[PDB]
């Protein structure tokens, strides 16, 4: 006899027709002014100097007219007046509109809202377009004359579309500023009206209880009683008398009073604004984005208490404190009063695996610093909600830096696994262990909806042993953030029946609460989880722009050795000075270029040009400091012997590490020896190695000498290029499906010439497809394991991956990769639908494939992604089996960037023999070391050599203090326990070392291992005992 | 006592809606009370009962209808047995009821 | 280790974007 | 790494997943070789076939750094098929080998 499906469809026809409008009531029409600026963001401060010193048009505007260019600004100046003793009582708010498009959010056009004098109100949004103008009893946030005249301004920028309801479509609005109207918006309402708090309260029960409704589990007394109760509702609303919306919303409070149920489980909420430092917009764009969102946060807490907002990087911070000084005391403020709270204590939220371990350090470093000593804030726990998979390492890194906990999101977006846990212990390499929480709602940016409160308790993975999640609410990844709505309808669900308790809660408290339920449900049943967080998603990020990786590894190589230059010029000239502060901004530089979304490689054109030319002046710089601190170097040290051309590698073998050692240094083996074949074919033979190259310039016979191994399968060609067809239905940058594989498309070349420089042969081989040329220089040097490669590319495909394959001929059930501060081992064998979806995994500097009794090593100068498969062939023919391990070259995306990676690309990579992991470790080392001219070779500041065991001394630097003290960071390689004793030059004589944390701070947790034993010794002759991966740090004093 | 709290606790889970914290909750309690029960230790059978304990003090839901029970035995006067064996079967049913009434207070039995 | 879902999504997207522009390619304009 | 018929067998000593946990109880063939990069251990048995492993992770604040619990499984008394189930007499040999190599566990098992 009742029809609930019929009283949902009257309860939407109502709220769209006789409710909504009836909020913000339009009583007086708005003034309007425009001046366009098609060019670069115009700053506040002086326009507003110039303003009030006039030399601006303000050309009338009409409503409803096309204002805005593809990149612009506009500065509207917006005149009204109020009528003769209105505002009875009611906030008399103020309505603007700028051509919203209902179905889109954070990804276009918005605007600030500024006073007369120059401070920002609030900001305007496609879903939040008012502005407070006036108080109940009167209080204005802008002066208002005797006849009620006021003026405000509107500072509105014009940004492209890139992400529309078709997904994934080719632009080319995202390279600069055009000044031309790609495509206006129009203008058409800019009002002030009243207020009334009643309708919204209406609405905002109706849309509860609709919602309730969806998911009220039919055919149960709650889902009839919330239909009767919206019947009665409706049925008791009069349009025509104001006053009954009073009594209909008396009729939905008996069943919104309902207590929740006893096993609901609790969840706390927090304000969260996800905002991309460089996506879809440059940097100036961010930082308007940022000041628009702290604004609309500050106004939120300002129109409504016990509500609470995280922010997360640190360089948005420094961005809005040198831009808007105003909003900045403002933060302060609040976050004095404990209600704006900063979290994470990074400088960015950067990628978890592509960046090096010391990187993350400096990340931890300059955030934590810049915390300190401008907001008085030490965050607890490490906050990275959007990353494509962690290295592993970071459980180690946080917890010797103080953190507590960590926090993750994006491993929900696995392709076929579904992770086993979202509260539970993250082990790494080492053995060190943190919480982690996953937060269930699946998103950072709740709109704080029933249906996601649903999926959220459906979907925890630990209802056993925990009822503890976390919510984060609000608009992200464009900027943003919670509205009002989303606070009443998180009132609304405080306590009510089929909702889970929601609470406004500070996530320290949260991750305390949580860990504690934990500790006490499980105990020795406590989930734990060992290794890397690897995301089965946006593989095609480890090839996507290579120029941002190939920067990242150059620059990172570049400023260990300038550190290392430096501590050691210190310490010998006391007249030198350090250059703290250039050094300084180029660690930031390359810190903010490490984002998330910028050495992956997918945003637009004009972010990865900003890039790139960052990447050449900070690379030049640190170059040309290099030089002057040799120069120095050279002229305190007059009895070493100078060094034409040498490297300075760290953990050379044959204890040399930190030693400058040339070239091309004469070897006993006699010159390489040199043969032509009869059908083209070149034959290459020093005293260990043989190599065969065919007349298409691929290896198909590598001998080890000495050992009796062939290197190369038969049937198989070394060297050899394969085209793939990459065209993903989503995420074309980030996307390398499966289906591209399989179907590679070879490429055949031939030999032009074969030379012999110093006595090491080089064999020319060019590779054409139509305009694409690949220049391959084969190497082989006497006296060495190694098997050298370089290539240089121009790339002018479309739409393609470029590989290179790699035979190996060994049997390996599993492929060991190095890791930030250790090594990884990843199957190369897959039997499930889990190891299946590791296709493409990262490479760090090296790979090791090797059975029992034999292993080889590939070594790559800046390659990232790889992968390896088994090669099972048949007696029957002649391939008996090996390993096929192939290295991602390049891409060509052109969603973000219609032209990617067209143009020039120089790659270089070695093949090992007989490699361990300390020749491994050693070639890495070697081929990465930048080059250097005019080195004296002096002994290295300090040593450290192990009897028994791999001990890699990772760093050297000063104290970032005036102290001058020698901070020195090392690690166990190898992987398991190692013994080591620590020597210094001699100007170190008598110097005392003593461990600290890897922020240099002296504490550390008693739960981690020290590995320096006895506490404070002497440098000279210390003893240390270094686990699997310890990542010991020490610190010497003169 | 312990017979009837895994009875009631197995057949709550039955239909516990599965997915739902409840049913995880329903069946971590009745695992933990599985594994503190001994057979070798009477005692143990009290430890395992506090077990149980927690999961069944949760206070209904507030929509949950309201259900009055009372005792109730159908007696056929004539069906599949003539009338001496109703006459039997009516003194057996009372007896019974009588017995229930002693041995237990707060019970209520409707005859008709 | 296949997924219908991945393939249906690729073939929406083929769809619109690589076979339906092909139908009925543009030759000529008009005046109007 | 176990003995196989004719080879070697990797077991997972630590246990991410669901799947990686089903295998908390699995075979020797009169040895096991439990090592890191640069040591390794060995445990070798006479006519023992079940076993387990799994990890300890210690505390430097009590003096527990870490290490593999490694069990043999001896006797078990069922009770179904047979009523009194290995009762009675029954002799076992083991043995440790400190710096162990595949040689020297194969050497050792088949002495044994
Ligand atoms: O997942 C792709 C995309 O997701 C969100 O929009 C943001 O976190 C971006 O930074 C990211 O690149
Ligand atoms: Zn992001
Ligand atoms: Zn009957």
């Amino acid at each position: 006899f009742l029809k609930p499906e019929q009283q949902l469809e009257r309860c939407r026809r109502i709220v769209r027709q006789r409710v909504d409008p009836h909020i913000h009531p339009s009583i007086a029409q708005l003034t309007v002014e425009s001046y366009d600026i098609p060019g670069e963001p115009m700053p506040s401060d002086e326009f507003f100097a110039k303003l009030d010193r006039g030399d601006i048009d303000f050309k009338p505007f009409m409503l409803g007219s096309e204002w805005g260019t593809t990149w612009g600004t506009v500065w509207f100046r917006l005149t009204g007046t109020v009528p003769a003793g209105y505002p009875k009582g009611k906030p008399l708010e103020l309505i603007l509109d700028l051509g919203w498009y209902p179905h889109s959010c954070g990804g276009h056009i918005e605007g600030l809202v500024y006073r007369a004098d120059g401070t920002a109100i609030k900001a305007v949004h496609p879903l939040n377009y008012w502005v407070p103008f006036m108080d109940a009893e009167g209080n204005a946030q802008v002066p208002v004359a005797e006849d009620g005249s006021f003026t405000l301004y509107l500072e509105a920028a014009s940004n492209p579309l890139l992400l529309g309801v078709p997904p994934f479509i080719e632009t080319e609005l995202g390279d600069h500023a055009t000044g031309k109207p790609d495509e206006p918006y129009v203008f058409k309402s800019a009002d002030l009206a009243e207020f009334d708090e009643r309708y919204e309260n209406y609405s905002v029960d109706l849309d509860v209880v609709s919602s309730l409704m969806e998911f009220a589990d039919k055919q149960s007394p709650r889902y009839w009683q919330l239909a009767k109760a919206l019947q009665r509702s409706l049925n008791a609303y009069d349009e025509r008398n104001p006053e009954s919306v009073e009594a209909a919303r008396a009729v939905l409070a008996g069943v919104l009073a309902k207590p929740a149920n006893a096993s609901a489980m609790n969840v706390s909420a927090i304000g969260h604004a996800h905002i991309d430092s460089a996506w879809l917009w440059p940097v100036r764009e961010t930082r308007r984005k940022v000041a628009r969102t702290v604004s609309n946060a500050l106004a939120l807490m300002d129109a409504d208490p016990d509500f609470k907002y995280a922010m997360s990087s640190a360089q948005q911070y420094a961005w809005l404190e040198e831009d808007h000084p105003d909003i900045f005391k403002r933060m302060k403020r609040r976050i004095e009063e404990g209600r704006f709270i900063p979290v994470g204590g990074m400088w960015v939220e950067a990628d978890g695996m592509l960046p090096a371990g010391e990187s993350l350090i400096r990340q931890i470093a300059y955030g934590r610093k810049y915390f300190k000593e401008h907001l008085g804030v030490e965050p607890k726990g490490v906050w990275l909600p959007a990353s494509f998979g962690y290295t592993g390492a970071w459980p180690q890194i946080a917890r010797r830096a103080g953190y507590e906990w960590f926090l993750t999101q994006k491993i929900s977006w696995n392709d076929t696994t579904k992770f086993p846990h979202h509260s539970f212990m993250w082990e790494g390499i080492d053995g060190s262990r943190i919480f982690t929480h996953f937060p269930p709602a699946d998103t950072y940016a709740a709109w704080c909806k029933v249906q996601e409160l649903d999926y959220a308790e459906k979907n925890f993975q630990d209802k056993d042993l925990s009822d503890r999640s976390l919510l984060l609410f609000g608009f992200g990844d464009g900027g943003g953030g919670p509205t009002r709505n989303m606070m009443e309808h998180l009132h609304r669900y405080e306590n009510l029946e089929g909702v889970s308790k929601v609470s406004i809660e500070e996530p320290n408290d949260f991750f305390d609460k949580a860990h504690q339920q934990l500790a006490e449900n499980a105990g020795p049943e406590m989930p734990v989880w060992k290794g890397e967080l690897y995301l089965e998603l946006h593989r095609g990020t480890l090839t996507s722009q290579q120029d941002m990786k190939r920067g990242c590894r150059q620059e990172e190589s570049l400023l260990r050795t300038v550190e290392y230059l430096g501590a050691a010029a210190v310490l010998s000239d006391p007249e030198y000075v350090y250059p703290r502060e250039e050094l300084d901004r180029i660690w930031k530089t390359l810190l903010l270029n490490q984002f998330h979304d910028i050495l992956p490689g997918s945003a637009i054109a004009w972010v990865h040009r900003e890039a790139r030319e960052d990447y050449r002046r900070d690379l030049k710089r640190l170059a040309e400091i290099a030089q002057d601190m040799c120069a120095v170097l050279r002229k305190a040290n007059p009895q070493a012997d100078l060094l034409a051309e040498a490297r300075i590698s760290q953990f050379r073998n044959d204890g040399a590490s930190w030693h400058a050692n040339r070239i091309n240094e004469p070897t006993d083996a006699l010159s390489v020896l040199t043969q032509t074949l009869d059908n083209g074919r070149v034959l290459l033979a020093n005293g260990v190695l043989s190599v065969t190259i065919e007349a298409d310039g691929t290896i198909s016979s590598l001998l080890d000498e000495e050992h009796g191994r062939e290197l190369v399968p038969a049937g198989t060609r070394l060297g050899q290029y394969e085209l793939l067809r990459d065209e993903p239905a989503v995420w074309d940058a980030w996307e390398i499906e499966r289906e591209s594989l399989l179907m590679a498309n070879a490429v055949t070349g031939s030999i032009e010439s074969v030379n012999t420089e110093n006595g090491a042969a080089q064999v020319h081989v060019h590779t054409a497809d139509g305009d694409t040329v690949i220049t391959t220089t084969i190497t082989l040097r006497p006296g060495s394991h190694t098997l050298d490669f370089h290539a240089d590319i121009d790339w002018h495909e479309r739409e393609r991956f470029l590989k290179v394959d790699l035979p190996l001929g060994i049997v390996a059930d599993q492929a060991t990769y190095d890791c930030q501060y250790g090594l990884i081992r990843r199957p190369i064998v897959k039997n499930t639908a889990s190891d299946e979806a590791k296709y493409e995994s990262s490479t760090n500097r090296f790979a090791i494939i090797g059975d029992a009794g034999y292993a080889a090593a590939v070594i790559n100068g800046s390659v990232y992604g790889s992968d390896a498969s088994p090669i099972a062939g048949n007696a029957a023919e002649g391939r008996d089996s090996g390993t096929m391990f192939r290295l991602s070259l390049l891409s060509a995306p052109t969603f973000p960037d219609p032209r990617t990676d067209i143009g020039s690309h120089e790659f270089d990579w070695s093949v090992v023999a007989d490699a361990t992991v300390d020749r491994a470790l050693d070639a890495a080392g070697v081929l990465n070391a930048p080059v250097l001219h005019d080195v004296p070779d002096i002994t290295p500041l300090a040593s450290i050599e192990s009897v028994n065991g791999t001990v890699v001394l990772d760093w050297m630097k000063l104290a970032d203090d005036g102290s001058g003290d020698l901070i020195v960071r090392a690690y166990e390689a190898a992987g398991g326990q190692a013994d080591a004793m620590l020597h210094v030059c001699p100007a170190l004589a008598g110097a005392s070392v003593h461990e600290t944390n890897v922020l240099e701070g002296d504490d550390l947790a008693a739960d981690l291992p020290v590995a320096l034993q006895d506490g404070r010794q002497n440098a000279e002759g210390a003893t240390l005992h270094f686990g699997p991966f310890q990542l010991a740090t020490l610190r010497i004093t003169r």
